């Protein structure tokens, strides 16, 4: 069976470029006794994937999660035409033992796109469900912060937000994407590319400060940020897609008497510290608000497996409305 | 009654040096019912003074505590004799109506100076045992990383963590702090102005990384910590006294990729966050632990009111062995 696979021709430098990337054709063997073949059917990419491609070694594949189907099985367990997430990395077949893969939630509804399963009803959506729920710990009532707000978590961190009875400021890098969070009842949205100042932006949306700061972005943006949180304030520090890129040194961290004396709470989290019941029990909950309307979302397919890179650079740059996906 | 107060003359510059201070003598008001006159027995300079002082108007009285005595009293409830802590600044002597002072632990015993309720028994200790057992929330067994580690509150962090059973590691910078603090029964200790690399001494001092930082100092030393950090490591920013007297641009923050794939837990606090019935227990602990001999101290002690601006800048320096306190 062949298969396409893109590699890491050379480590990044700033933003990636199409000469970093390379693609590889190969004919993968046949199956072993309790093997399955798998035909990658969407693939996702994502920030973290320009942090994680700096422990590879140059010619190896890049990372990533897939919905793919079994089209070929010496597995009891996994027969022709299993649908599950896998990570292979970027490549349109593979081989497993099936140890890794995660099958898809038995309530998955022929109503919805399967590409959802590596966004909202995915891991960006579980992301954001234990990112506000538990690091920010909001119990009602707190005004919530959150940057990258049309993407495929901040999206959900608002609309889980709402549901909680809080209110949430958002901001967004594009005109279109404005239209997007008000549609999905953020209280206040903007567009930070083009308000006259961040800092008075932010503080008419909330003029006695904020309760949660949901961080995808870092940077300067956050040590704005951090300067209105109030005291006791909560930080869930989930990204830093500001930095990610960098060529030179970070910006200054905020000014410490800010965070001393407001004695703020800042906590990383990734979505893997959560173990698979949590997990299944909250991707069930994610499914159940997507089918009542209380989370909508959108989706930014790309056809061809050949343009995967103009994907992730595409989504890297904030330039796609929705989870960017890459269809086989 | 005359008194003698020292004020800021000029804002800092970096550190402060002499001719930004000025002493000033003037005529008490007479006491009013219920007020008390207080003499100060011993006064206390300490790194937060450098950052209060950016908010003070040239003029005003340097802020700070000190151990004083009842000299004249119409108040019943604090006659002559009595011994308080208060904050009336930079100042030989004061009024108060009484309100705010602190008496002593009243089994305050005679083997014990007066100027450790300014230390080791008093706001650096309390502040010590907060940030060590609620923030970093040691439980036992854990590795400690402490810089400042031979100030008040960095001995009570190093000396409470190994009667907790911890290992500690504390920095410091003098090769007499060093002796001290190894006296004191820290598990490594290095004067972080010699070593050639902090980075490889800290990797040296715990291999497997650190479990709880209390952090004092910030900046350039704190990112090099947040990179031996064990996963899911706790940070209590207590100070960042490198930035205090630091002229140019500030340094910048920690890797967050760092941060985010450790999944750090990082709070700032303030004694002050803990009422004063928590802070009474807590103080009749550290009464208890010193009169044990399971913590115990150093003092620098200063003779002359006049000596209070050169005791804060070789406090800010590092350059005395022992909580720096001026004796009137
Ligand atoms: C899979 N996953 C969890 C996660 C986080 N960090 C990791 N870091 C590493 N090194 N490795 C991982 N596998 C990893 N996984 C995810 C995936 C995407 C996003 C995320 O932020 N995605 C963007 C996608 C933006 C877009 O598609 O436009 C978003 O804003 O939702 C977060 C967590
Ligand atoms: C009173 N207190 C709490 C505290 C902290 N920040 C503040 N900040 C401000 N602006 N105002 C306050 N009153 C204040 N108080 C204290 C007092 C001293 C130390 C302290 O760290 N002292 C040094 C003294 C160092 C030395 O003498 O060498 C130490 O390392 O022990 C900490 C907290
Ligand atoms: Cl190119
Ligand atoms: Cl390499
Ligand atoms: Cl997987
Ligand atoms: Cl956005
Ligand atoms: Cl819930
Ligand atoms: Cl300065
Ligand atoms: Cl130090
Ligand atoms: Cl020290
Ligand atoms: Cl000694
Ligand atoms: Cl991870
Ligand atoms: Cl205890």
């Amino acid at each position: 069976s062949m298969t396409k696979t893109w590699t890491l021709k050379k480590h990044f430098v700033g933003y990636p470029t199409n000469s970093d990337f390379e693609l590889k054709t190969s004919e993968l063997p046949p199956l072993k006794n309790g093997e399955v073949l798998l035909e990658a059917l969407f693939l996702t990419v994502d920030p973290y994937m320009r942090v994680a491609a700096k422990r590879l070694k140059e010619g190896d594949t890049m990372m990533g999660q897939q919905v793919a189907k079994v089209v070929e099985s010496k597995n009891v367990a996994l027969p022709k035409g299993t649908i599950v997430l896998a990570s292979p990395g970027w490549t349109t077949h593979s081989i497993s033992d099936g140890k890794d893969l995660e099958k898809l939630l038995t309530e998955w509804p022929d109503t919805i796109p399967l590409s959802l399963a590596l966004g909202t009803v995915g891991m960006p959506g579980l992301t954001a469900y234990f990112g506000l729920l538990e690091i920010c710990g909001v119990k009602g009532g707190e005004t919530v912060m959150v940057n990258a707000a049309a993407g495929a978590v901040g999206s959900v961190v608002g609309q889980i937000a709402k549901l909680k009875g809080c209110k949430v400021v958002g901001a967004v890098g594009s005109d279109e994407k404005v239209a997007y969070l008000q549609k999905l009842g953020f209280d206040v949205v903007f567009n930070y590319k083009t308000v006259e100042s961040l800092e008075e932006t932010l503080k008419k949306a909330s003029p006695d400060g904020y309760d949660c700061y949901f961080d995808n972005v870092g940077g300067e943006f956050s040590n704005t940020v951090i300067g209105q949180m109030k005291k006791f304030g909560r930080i869930a520090i989930c990204g830093a897609i500001s930095t990610y890129n960098r060529t030179g040194p970070l910006p200054p961290g905020p000014p410490p008497e800010i965070v001393i004396y407001q004695e703020l709470r800042m906590e990383a989290f990734v979505v893997y510290r959560w173990q698979g019941d949590a997990r299944q029990k909250a991707l069930k909950d994610l499914l159940k608000w997507v089918l009542e309307g209380k989370i909508q979302y959108k989706e930014y397919i790309i056809e061809g497996f050949e343009n995967m890179p103009a994907a992730f650079m595409g989504m890297l740059k904030g330039d796609n409305l929705g989870k960017t996906i890459v269809k086989a």
